[PDB]
């Protein structure tokens, strides 16, 4: 299926997560992607952050040169990161991913996380006592020169992402806004329902799109090691054995039949397969209620390497 943008574009509501563990050997994103595209994967997420954005490239453009999709059927997103939210370095920032990529446009374009680091190749910069070194950039300067990378026709529509209220206000509010986000894109699974940020998008017309919806990747240190393993969740396993499907399926469908985008990564050929089986089966309100209980305020992915800024997303109450 697909959802309709406030900017009259479509994004399909199932979509492919390509961010692995540093670990993790970029040659893996390249057959990964392939394998969700064959699959039916057709929304795919990276962003510069990843470090794979040539990997994916390789993966979308030798799928459309076989035939199996054409550019028109895949939905593609990239991520400005922290340290090109100066204004003159965004369009840079979004032509060296499309380089990298080599394809022509992104069709979607975020501001990944709303913390400015110093400019420069490093993605995390650190003072030699290893201290991060902040930048001070307004955010409504970046979403203007967002903005222009969209008139350009580089990014077919554009988005942010790890946004609260308060910074989705601060840009819908802001004097000569040309263009909404579309969307805000942020950690959303059983634990952590996002339901009152669910809500507020939703009156905006911005689509909430849920990363780390199966529970995250659980690397160290970006993951405590000592919070609950959403997928180990008793009544996901209770209704994945109800209907002939796994917990992972669960948390998905969840995702979709409250209004909800969600990605969904793996590099595992078997897992691929299986997500994509989100659309066979249905859950009843009461099912959809059970899953409603499971909320304990877990938020996996707290980013508070860049805890300290008045722009750090998640100290608001959402
Ligand atoms: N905007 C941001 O700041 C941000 C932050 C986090 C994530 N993201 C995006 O959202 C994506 C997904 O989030 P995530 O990377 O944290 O991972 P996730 O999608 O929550 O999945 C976590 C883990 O679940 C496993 N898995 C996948 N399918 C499964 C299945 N059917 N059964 C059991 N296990 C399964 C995967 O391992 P295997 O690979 O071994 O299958 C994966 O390591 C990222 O790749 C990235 O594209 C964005
Ligand atoms: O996937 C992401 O976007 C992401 C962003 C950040 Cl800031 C950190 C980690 Cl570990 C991530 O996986
Ligand atoms: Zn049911």
């Amino acid at each position: 299926q697909c959802v309709k943008l406030n900017d009259g574009h479509f994004m399909p509501v199932l979509g492919f997560g390509t961010y692995a563990p540093a670990e993790v050997p970029k040659s893996k994103a390249l057959e990964a992607t392939k394998l969700a595209i064959e699959a039916g994967f057709r929304h795919i997420d990276s962003a510069h952050l990843y470090n794979n954005e040539e990997q994916v490239g390789l993966a979308i453009r030798s799928k459309i040169a076989d035939g199996s999709v054409k550019r028109e059927d895949i939905f593609y997103t990239s991520k400005l990161w922290c340290n090109s939210h100066r204004p003159e370095l965004v369009r840079p920032a979004l032509e060296r991913s499309l380089k990298n990529l080599q394809l022509d446009y992104v069709d979607l374009y975020l501001i990944h996380f709303p913390v400015s680091v110093k400019p420069g190749e490093e993605v995390i910069p650190k003072d030699e006592n290893g201290k991060i070194l902040f930048d001070t950039v307004d955010l409504c300067a970046t979403w203007e020169a967002v903005e222009k990378c969209k008139d350009a026709g580089l990014a077919k529509s554009i988005g942010v992402s790890n946004f609260n209220r308060r910074q989705l206000e601060m840009i819908l509010n802001k004097p000569g806004l040309k263009y909404k986000p579309v969307c805000n894109q942020v950690e959303c699974h059983p634990y952590f329902n996002q339901r009152k940020l669910l809500d507020f998008c939703k009156s905006k017309d911005i689509v909430l799109v849920a990363y780390s919806a199966l529970g995250s990747h659980r690397e160290e240190p970006w993951v405590d090691p000592n919070s609950p393993v959403l997928l180990e969740d008793p009544v996901l396993c209770a209704l994945a054995k109800k209907h002939k499907r796994t917990p992972a399926l669960i948390a998905l469908r969840y995702q979709l039949q409250r209004g909800v985008v969600v990605l969904a990564k793996s590099y595992n050929e078997q897992r691929i397969r299986q997500n994509v089986q989100v659309f066979e089966f249905q859950l009843t309100s009461e099912e959809m209620k059970a899953i409603d209980g499971l909320n304990r305020n877990v938020r996996y992915l707290t980013v508070d390497i860049f805890a300290g800024p008045p722009n750090y997303p998640f100290s608001d109450e959402y």
